Formats: C-alpha cells, structure tokens, sequence
C-alpha cells in the first residue's frame, strides 16, 4: 500500500481512463466491495447475475454481459478471503473499440484513500466511478476533542469520516436546586475534580494520539462558552498536544455528534493544516530558485537530475494530467515529449539530426519520473494547486520540479 497522495493520483488517472470507455449497450459491470465484505460472497453474487443474464433478450448483450461476469470470477481467484485495506472496486466489460470490434476491459482499484462503505453491484453503459471520485476529497489525520461541563468526546477525523473513540462524564456533584438562599458549592472539591477531569481528557488524548505520533496533522478542540477556553487556557491538556492544536471552536453539543460539529466549524482551519507539508516544500523550492542553486524544474531537467540521484525531493503537481511519449531515432537518441493525456501522440522531429522520430512507448509522465525517484530513494511529494506557490508549480513551472542536494552542470 503506497503513499496516500500517490494513491489519490493513481485513482484519478485510472478513473479518467475508465470513463473514456463505452459499451454498445448495458454490459459494463462495476462492483464496490467493502473490506469486511467476503470475497466468496461477491463471487456468489456474480454467479447469480451470470445465471440471470441468460434471461437477456438480445444475444450480443447476453454474450457480452456473461463474458464480463466470467472475467470477474477469474480475477477474484487472485484475491484472498477479504479485499485489501479500505476495500476494492472491480470494473469489467466488453468495450467498444473501432469497427464493431470489442475488447474486454477488466480492472480492479485496490485500497482507496477512504475505505469503501457499502457493497454495490452496478451494470451500465458506463463504469460507475462517480462514487469513487468522491472518496478522493480529503486527506489527513486529525485529533478531535469536544468537552462540556457535563461530558467529553475524543475521536478521529480520518479524511472526511469522523470516528468517536473515547468518552467521559462530569464527575462533579449534580445540578439540582437553584437559590433557596442556599449554595452548597463544593469549592475546593469541584476544582480538584475539574482539574482531574481535564487531566483525564489529556490522558485520553495521550492514549489515542501518541500512537499515531507525528502521523496526526493537527488537533481540533471544541466546546461552548469559556468551558473550552477554560480547558484550553489552563494548562491541563499537556503542552505536547497543545502544540498541534489548530484552534478552539464554539460547539454547544458535546455528545458523539459534537465531533462532527467541530469538524464543520473548523473546516477553514483544517484546509490550511492540509497545506502544511506542501507550503513548506514550495517555500524551500522557491528559496533555492532565488538562491540560484539546488533547484530544477520542467520535465526534461527534472528527469536528468533524477537519474543522477541528485534530487532530495521530487515535486510534482497533483493536478498534472500529462503523458510522456518516448521516442527512438535511427541514431539511438531517446527523445521525450509531454502532452495532455487525451491527445494523440505528437509527431516529433528529432533535434540532434532533424529526422522524423518514431514513437516506441507512452506512459504517465509522473509515473515515469516517480519510478526513477524510487530507484534512487528520492521522496516524491504531490503538491496541491490550492495555494499560490502550489498553483505556480503547475502554471509557471509545468508541474515538474525538484530540490537538489548537490547542484551540478547545465
Ligand atoms: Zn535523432
């Protein structure tokens, strides 16, 4: 299971490929399989559909549908009892190529950034990738703390889903009678329990957040009134977690559903936290550009530095949509051209000789560069286009850049 940013990029790419496909009728099959849905169960479901497909009126459709389902069965023989992490999505169907000819497409997308929730069987004129294109929305692990005077909830924001894990109660004497010329406050007793309260909440945050150590990207704290302020301002929460707190937010509901409200109210603070590694990468890149050394950009120059193993970090735009087309000249120079994915490979005149170059391969430009980076153990970061320098990586520098450790040549 590769990096999450890398998984997001792979999925968007394949999704675009799958949507380019179309059958002559209703014969493209899509199956979403949650990680807890057993394989023999879905294998059993397709057998049912394969048998039911005998009822299909037109022969051509019947043959195509049954071939697609048969191909699914065959593919699932290479999987164990359960689909991999986060589930699995299967696509299968006889697609329309040219001249009335068909081609069997069978593909499986394993382990989305966000786990598959529900099992779904779909048969259509197009592959069902829309529900998959929505679980590519968020990234990051964030701790959540909501507390009141009565209760407290601690949990996770894993991407876009909220997960309550720990909970607590007041531990102070109860509410009851107001006024009556009486005030049986337990002055010192209450403040001890309140200190003990907030300390156990820190404990909860310690039992939970220290596991995913640096893995968490921030912590949200919610609560109404000075209750949250009192909790945050007074050093109860332990400084080690006070560090990664993104901010305090006004949330007046403190049950398990308050965690979702916290995520809602802190949406702006979250989107900025998401950009932490990106903004630090690009700030470092621009300082090296202005510094005149240790920086590279553009597909050609980035590729060259990658080969030399001189690249500290490969920086590629996550919104990149280019293919690299690989060429061979009769005199043995491997040229390269980048174009948009949906564009036919361009005619290439080969500088160094002027002869017409011959296309011998084509692949995703990032996949191409990233394989080299992996050989040299170079970290590859996918830069969001949301912020200014991240957008400029794409629009000003072509979407390809690299921070060097040793600058040389050129
Ligand atoms: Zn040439």
């Amino acid at each position: 299971v590769p990096s999450e940013d890398r998984r997001k990029y792979e999925f968007r790419k394949v999704i675009e490929e799958l949507k380019d496909y179309e059958g002559s009728g209703t014969q493209l099959v899509t199956i979403y399989i949650p990680p807890d849905k057993q394989i023999s169960d879905v294998v059993a479901h397709v057998t049912q559909e394969h048998s039911e497909a005998s009822n299909i009126k037109s022969k051509q459709t019947r043959t195509n549908v049954q071939d697609a389902l048969t191909s699914i069965k065959d593919r699932l023989r290479y999987y164990d009892t359960f689909p991999p992490d986060n589930g699995m999505v299967v696509f299968s169907g006889a697609v329309d190529s040219g001249g009335g000819r068909t081609d069997m497409v069978t593909e499986v997308l394993e382990s989305p950034p966000q786990p598959i929730e529900s099992f779904r069987y779909h048969c259509d004129s197009a592959f069902l990738t829309e529900p998959l294109a929505e679980m590519l929305g968020d990234k990051g692990l964030y701790g959540l703390i909501v507390l009141d005077r009565r209760e407290s909830n601690v949990g996770w924001l894993k991407g876009k889903r909220v997960q309550p894990v720990k909970s607590a109660e007041s531990l102070v004497p109860g509410k009851q009678r107001k006024g009556g010329q009486s005030a049986q406050r337990f002055a010192r007793l209450r403040l001890e329990a309140i200190d003990n309260f907030y300390q156990e909440v820190a404990g909860m945050a310690d039992d939970l957040f220290v596991p995913k150590r640096h893995e968490i990207d921030g912590i949200l704290v919610g609560g109404p009134s000075p209750t949250k302020d009192e909790f945050l301002d007074g050093d109860y929460l332990h400084h080690e977690l006070q560090d990664k707190v993104l901010g305090k937010f006004d949330v007046s509901y403190t049950d398990e559903s308050g965690l979702s409200d916290l995520v809602d109210a802190g949406q702006a603070a979250l989107a900025e936290a998401d950009l932490m590694d990106d903004k630090s990468d690009m700030e470092e890149f621009f300082e090296e550009l202005n510094g005149g050394k240790l920086a590279t950009y553009g597909f050609e120059q980035t590729r060259r530095n990658l080969i030399m193993g001189s690249v500290d970090r490969l920086l590629v735009s996550e919104d990149l949509r280019e293919d690299v087309v690989i060429y061979e000249c009769p005199n043995d120079h491997e040229e390269y051209e980048t174009i948009d994915r949906r564009n036919t490979s361009p005619e290439h005149t080969c500088s160094d000789c002027g002869e017409e170059a011959t296309e011998v391969d084509r692949e995703d430009a990032i996949d191409h560069l990233m394989s080299i980076a992996d050989q040299r153990g170079t970290e590859t970061h996918f830069i969001s286009t949301d912020f200014e320098k991240g957008e400029q990586l794409l629009t000003a520098f072509g979407g390809y850049a690299g921070i060097l450790r040793y600058s040389t040549g050129v």
